[PDB]
């Protein structure tokens, strides 16, 4: 049981090949939940659950750079649910972040912030109780 916001420490950023897991429940009116991967003030890859944008529910992705956001990438494949466990397993790969979700491929995003062993944080945030956040190599 982990108190949201939660910042969870990537010491030397990340790698391909590196498996990070973060393992909650959804609340049971949710409407938003967000993992920001961090280098320094800027956001490499954040994923943006939405239960309720104008009546759907979506995926939105997006990078931050010098305090602005990019463009986003949008998908309708939305596997959460309110009230539930889930788990969510972020896999570096040589050009792009990979999601599953509770054992099924989500998404991919492709690198825009290629200094990879300088994206040091993750922020974890939004409509959740959290059980843990980490990582390991496989
Ligand atoms: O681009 C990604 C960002 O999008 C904006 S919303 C964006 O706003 C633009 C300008 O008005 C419109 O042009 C677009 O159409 C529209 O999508 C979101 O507010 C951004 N966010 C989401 C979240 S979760 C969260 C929020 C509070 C507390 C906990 C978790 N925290 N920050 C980000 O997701």
């Amino acid at each position: 049981p982990l108190i949201v916001p939660y910042n969870l420490p990537l010491p030397g950023g990340v790698v391909p090949r590196m498996l990070i897991t973060i393992l909650g429940t959804v609340k049971p009116n949710a409407n938003r939940i967000a993992l920001d991967f961090q280098r320094g003030n800027d956001v490499a890859f954040h994923f943006n659950p939405r239960f309720n944008e104008n009546n759907r529910r979506v995926i939105v992705c997006n990078t931050k750079l010098d305090n602005n956001w990019g463009r986003e990438e949008r998908q309708s494949v939305f596997p959460f649910e309110s009230g539930k466990p889930f788990k969510i397993q972020v896999l570096v790969e040589p050009d792009h972040f990979k999601v599953a979700v509770n054992d099924a491929h989500l998404l991919q995003y492709n690198h825009r912030v290629k200094k990879l062993n300088e994206i040091s944080k993750l922020g974890i945030s939004g409509d959740i109780d959290l059980t843990s956040a980490s990582y390991t190599m496989i």
